[PDB]
């Protein structure tokens, strides 16, 4: 799993540049969005929301001196635009979802994610320890939304569409 990652026009996906939609192929309906989870007053959980279209766009990032990403690189994922420069995706325990994908201002120099080919598209895989196997990101359907969350079961599969 070391291939260049391609968008839906067949072009390499950029490192630390451009903006992309993650367009569902498996299950899941809607655009990327932030949602409240549990008893948090401000929305920080990353979701697909059938009623936010087009929804948010993301940027992939690694400090490696290269202009594109591959399935072998460990990445930060962030919204573009994001409310602060340090804001990135991360995974943490969040009731009642599980190991939810949420936004945080704590950013590691090298991120914990890889984008790996799966089926018709790509999935995200989260690595709490880089010397060990990762946990796929799948979806938890709740509150008419699809919460991104680590899973042992079916991953969320998407194609990568470059934005305007």
């Amino acid at each position: 799993h070391m291939s260049v990652i391609l968008d839906t026009k067949g072009e390499p996906v950029s490192n630390a540049a451009d903006a992309y939609y993650l367009v569902p192929v498996s299950h899941g309906e809607g655009g990327l969005a932030l949602a409240k989870v549990g008893n948090e007053a401000e929305p920080k959980a990353v979701v697909l929301d059938p009623h936010h279209r087009p929804g948010l766009t993301v940027r992939f990032e690694t400090p490696l001196a290269i202009a594109i990403i591959t399935e072998s690189f460990f990445l930060n994922i962030k919204f573009v635009p994001s409310s602060s420069d340090s804001e990135v995706w991360d995974v943490s325990k969040q009731y009642p979802i599980g190991l939810a994908v949420k936004v945080t201002d704590t950013k590691s120099f090298v991120g914990p994610f890889r984008v790996e080919k799966e089926g018709e598209g790509y999935k995200i895989v989260y690595y709490p320890d880089r010397g060990q196997t990762g946990l796929d990101i799948g979806l938890v359907h709740r509150n008419d939304k699809y919460y991104l969350a680590a899973t042992e079961g079916e991953p969320f599969v998407f194609k990568i569409r470059k934005a305007t």
